[PDB]
């Protein structure tokens, strides 16, 4: 049956309710960046060497001093309840099995302490939005350290949600069992136009500044990553405030249509940097080349969205690990045929635009 990341999403649009799978797919507007942050990764090209000696493949590489098996891991994606009944209980369970991290959504339909019980050797982050009610935002964060989570993504490009004209046709809405179970009010759990524009309306700080990331840096100890950064001079800013990472980001072409794609943008932001931070990626990665270019360019690991949501309305928590294996197989492949025996010695050689 299923044997490569597109074959999960052909069964989730077979086996999902029609506002359930769109809310996952959509893009926002005319979705021009959702179909460019696939089609940019394949104007990219492969120049591989021969003949070096690929036996040994080692995919494991370090994210924020953290040690992972593979520069593949599990960005945020909400409400994974929606698409399995486990949710994101399902899914750091799998990324334990495979040895990579899971960031958290804070509107994620399992609690920070519900998913580090659930995944307790698993890595874990936690993706962070800026709530107008600061306290919330600073419990949020004080869960996080207490129970283990061991870095901060702070998303930068979402003072407003989106407009994905699936959901204002759905009037998106959770389904009537399930909650943003990070919060206690009936506004703040997201309880049932499109639903989760008006709870970002009411919910999150269309005010925020880089005093906020002042804020947030003061706040906690832990690596704080700014994801949603798709400007050098924001990436340089980002440095500036003692933030520890950039994720290139365009939410999964989900908030302001028509900005580049993430693999076009992500060499800029590698200059911008000047090897000060870690530089990782998101958006339309789904198949092994496309993550052996983006390490080429000079990201530390990339991220996957999408993929994660399909595996687990295949399968759940086995879905989730049939997705991330067929990565991992599909990157070791990649490498091998490349010439490359570890992540470190994938350089810019390897590709030309
Ligand atoms: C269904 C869905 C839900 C998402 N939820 C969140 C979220 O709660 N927080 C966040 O910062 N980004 C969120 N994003 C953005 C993702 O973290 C990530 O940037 C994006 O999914 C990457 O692109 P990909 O789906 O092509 O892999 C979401 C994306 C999708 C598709
Ligand atoms: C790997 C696991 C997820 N089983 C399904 C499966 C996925 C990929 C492949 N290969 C050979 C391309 C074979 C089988």
């Amino acid at each position: 049956r299923l044997i490569c990341i597109n074959d999960y999403e052909q069964h989730a649009k077979s086996v999902l309710p029609k506002s359930i799978y769109d809310y996952y797919r959509s893009g926002a507007n005319d979705e021009e960046t959702l179909a460019d942050n696939i089609a940019a990764f394949s104007r990219w090209k492969l120049y591989p060497r021969m003949l070096r000696n690929v036996a040994e493949t080692d995919l494991s590489t370090s994210v924020l001093g953290q040690r992972v098996s593979m520069p593949i891991c599990v960005g945020a994606t909400a409400m994974q309840r929606m698409a399995h009944v486990d949710g994101e209980l399902a899914t750091v369970r799998a990324c334990q099995s495979l040895g990579t991290g899971m960031m958290l959504s804070s509107w994620a339909t399992s609690s920070i302490e519900e998913v580090a019980e659930a995944g307790p050797e698993a890595l874990r982050w936690l993706q962070l939005y800026i709530y107008k009610d600061r306290e919330v935002t600073k419990k949020l964060v004080r869960q996080a350290e207490k129970m283990g989570y061991k870095a901060i993504f702070v998303t930068v490009d979402t003072p407003y949600l989106g407009n994905r004209l699936d959901d204002v046709r759905n009037r998106f809405k959770l389904p009537p069992q399930l909650r943003m179970k990070n919060f206690e009010t009936s506004t703040l759990s997201f309880s049932p136009d499109s639903g989760l524009a008006a709870y970002v309306a009411k919910a999150i700080d269309p005010s925020i500044s880089w005093e906020d990331i002042k804020w947030l840096r003061r706040l906690t100890s832990l690596p704080i990553v700014a994801k949603g950064i798709l400007r050098g001079d924001d990436a340089r800013e980002a440095v500036k405030h003692g933030l520890n990472g950039i994720l290139v980001s365009n939410h999964g072409a989900r908030q302001l249509d028509g900005v580049p794609a993430t693999i076009d943008v992500l060499p800029e932001i590698v200059e911008a940097v000047e090897g000060k931070v870690e530089v990782f990626l998101d958006g339309g990665v789904r198949k092994g080349t496309d993550v052996l270019k983006a390490l080429a360019l000079g990201a530390k690991a990339v991220f996957v969205g999408r993929p994660i949501v399909w595996g687990l309305a295949f399968q759940g928590e086995k879905g989730v690990q049939d997705v991330l294996e067929i990565l991992k197989e599909e990157f070791r492949l990649a490498m091998a045929l490349s010439g490359c025996q570890n992540v470190k010695v994938i350089d810019k050689t390897l590709v030309r635009k």
